[PDB]
């Protein structure tokens, strides 16, 4: 032990324990064997190196596994231990300053998530694409999509209703603290990462963004942000708590693309979903129109904030703005 | 909303959701009705005020509910809403500077837990006892005990063995990372608060400390720390990961005292147990002697550290020191 790495292994554990994430990258890379066999790959942020080894198993001649931080040591060890040190070169330090001997045929990466770490990871992948990817080279995954839907969070409803139950259980009335609990759990301006199920979803999810990660201009385009309008119609009576946002990414086939989805209707992943809570619950009914506009604006100046701008309208309520920010 | 209180309500929620904690204080206070009826109580750190209202229901004439932080507003509201503002006076600010009109017959408090917050809470209760409690006054709870036992953490064993499973699932060998995982999860010097079950316990738990909270000298005595020797004998074959520590507190009866226990053999509480991990697992067998000495030393100088000093011997292994610290 050099450094306290309790929080370290927990993140790498979470990723390898996620069978949806790991099978999607496994099957997604193997389905591209004809495009990878005898070719060169850059793995941007190789971590413990599993994506680099999947690329070798798919037939890559050379994999450059680039890892900025201390986990590079473990990637070095995993590669050696699988007898792949001739084929997979684990390189220390940031991809922005790495020197490869050649441009590569493919870039594999795992940048996706919510917050500044993932914003910077996407910027690092696009920097590597501009600098190192051959004309017409392959990106895995190739594209990303974002979805939004109105939600009723069953877990939040239990927590808000908890204070009304104290009188029955103990014989003291604490129902007067529902307002306090509501302001505390819903009244803030932070994104809450929490896993929902299908029955929390109040309407058809709407796609509001789609990024083709190979596009020449994408770095300059991201500067203006990602977003769109949405409109949907509620299924039934529910207390609406706000919106869920989630992503899917696509790996091209041999064939149909493989889709890695983080939707509440899909098997649970370590990514869960990003929840945007309204200041308080709003009752919806069958056919209640929910519309708005969502914009994600990149961080620019220190102290970095990724801004989430929401303007929305529930049924006959007036249009409302609620803006959120991520500061890690 | 004035302040982000997402982390706020989560702690008050955790406490009221804990039926073991809440029933112990409920039944513990009511069993003292004959000692409380027509008497005065100081509630040190009243929070949302439930312990102050339990004291009123037990027949207290006057309860001074003292709360240093912003949750005082909610305690004020809960008291008013239960029609007890004539009997329960919610006073803002630290107990060290509160002015009561009289010495009190009883002090109720909920100081127990692991870390500097709980060390300072115990110092605040003992300050209030010295300053405000009448000669022969009642403390609820009246005493505290600490226990230690060797443990095999089933959850830690799964996590350490996880890396050896990757080859079967995905077809890549990551067993070489068991050592890394072990150093990360066990090699640190922090106390881990985690809930165990009875089957994790490898021997008979040993009591190493007992505090009578009414004792005149206790404040000066705590300065030298709390601790003792222990000896026990393992039940069977297991990978020993370290020691668990937990507490119980006692509320005197009318009758036999009520004991609030946080033992792994007892119903789960929000306190869980405090785990002291060895640097790596040690195999024990039926009748393996485990002995040592545990000392808790108070924080003194900034930056505050509560020190946990452990010297122990497992079977025929040499005696070893592993010291821990809590810095929040
Ligand atoms: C997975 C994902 C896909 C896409 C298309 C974008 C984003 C999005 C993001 C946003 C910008 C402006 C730039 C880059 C960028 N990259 C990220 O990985 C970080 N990210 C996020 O933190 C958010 C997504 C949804 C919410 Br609510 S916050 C995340
Ligand atoms: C519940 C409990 C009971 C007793 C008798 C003590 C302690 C103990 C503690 C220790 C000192 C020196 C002074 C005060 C004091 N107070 C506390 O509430 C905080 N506390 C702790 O954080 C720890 C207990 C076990 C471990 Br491992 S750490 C905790
Ligand atoms: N600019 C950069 N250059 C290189 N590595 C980077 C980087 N920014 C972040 N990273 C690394 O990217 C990794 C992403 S998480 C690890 C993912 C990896 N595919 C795996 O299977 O483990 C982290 O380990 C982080 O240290
Ligand atoms: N020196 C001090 N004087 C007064 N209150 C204090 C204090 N130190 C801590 N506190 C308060 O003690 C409380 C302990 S947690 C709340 C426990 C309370 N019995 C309940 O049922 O809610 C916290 O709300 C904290 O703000």
């Amino acid at each position: 032990l050099y450094y306290e790495c309790y929080s370290d292994v927990s993140v790498h554990e979470e990723m390898i324990a996620d069978r949806v994430r790991t099978d999607a990258y496994r099957l997604g890379i193997l389905r591209n064997w004809a495009a990878l066999r005898g070719k060169t790959v850059l793995d941007v942020g190789a971590g413990t190196g599993i994506l680099s080894i999947f690329c070798a198993q798919a037939g890559a001649r050379r994999v450059y596994a680039v890892e900025a931080s201390a986990i590079w040591q473990q990637a070095r060890e995993v590669v050696r231990f699988n007898g792949l040190e001739d084929r997979v070169h684990v390189l220390p330090g940031p991809v922005e300053t790495v020197e490869l001997p050649e441009q590569v045929d493919a870039i594999v990466s795992e940048w996706m998530g919510y917050g500044l770490l993932h914003e910077s990871m996407l910027s690092s992948v696009l920097h590597a694409r501009t600098k190192w990817l051959k004309e017409g080279g392959l990106l895995l995954p190739a594209s990303a999509e974002l979805f939004i839907v109105p939600i009723s969070d069953q877990m939040l409803e239990w927590r808000l209703g908890f204070w009304s139950q104290v009188k029955q259980h103990y014989g003291v009335d604490m129902s007067c603290l529902e307002g306090f609990a509501t302001r505390c759990l819903m009244g803030h301006s932070e994104i809450v990462v929490q896993g929902l199920s299908g029955e929390d979803v109040l309407a058809r999810p709407q796609r509001f963004a789609q990024l083709e990660l190979s596009r020449a201009g994408l770095e300059q385009e991201l500067e203006a942000g990602v977003g769109g309008r949405f409109r949907c119609s509620c299924y039934g009576s529910a207390p609406m708590h706000g919106f869920a946002i989630w992503f899917q990414v696509t790996f091209p086939g041999g064939e149909k693309p493989l889709v890695l989805s983080t939707s509440p209707f899909h098997p649970a992943t370590h990514w869960k979903q990003a929840l945007l809570y309204l200041n308080e619950p709003v009752q919806v009914e069958q056919d209640t129109d929910v519309s708005g506009e969502i914009t994600l604006l990149p961080s620019r100046d220190n102290p970095r904030r990724l801004r989430v701008l929401l303007r929305y309208k529930v049924g006959d309520q007036e249009e409302k703005t609620k803006d959120f920010a991520m500061e890690d």
